[PDB]
């Protein structure tokens, strides 16, 4: 229990190397490593059943990490800020450049 409001820890930049990816359980470390291994190595974050997060080096590869989940139907790709955007939404027009 603490009064007052001051700073701290520093901000992060936009989430764009982040990439939301839900895919079924069915699915496994193997299947998310395999799948990104284009790129290499990455870090796969395990959030639920069916949600897990992706993490690139350069923000280039996103395009492609989503040009791919266009076609795959199994899974399915998205930037963290369209992920979470339907969660919460501040005060900026929305816009959608892909399918919706």
């Amino acid at each position: 229990g603490s009064s007052g409001s001051s700073g701290g820890p520093d901000l992060q930049p936009k989430r764009d190397h982040v990439l939301h990816v839900t895919f079924p359980k069915e699915w496994k470390t193997s299947d998310l490593y395999q799948l990104f291994s284009a790129f290499g190595n990455i870090q796969i974050s395990w959030i639920d059943d069916t949600s897990a997060f992706v993490s690139l080096s350069q923000p280039e590869q996103v395009q492609i990490a989503v040009n791919t989940s266009k076609y795959a139907e199994s899974y399915r790709i998205q930037t963290y800020a369209e992920y979470v955007g339907k969660k919460q939404k501040g005060k900026q027009v929305k816009s959608g450049p892909s399918s919706g």
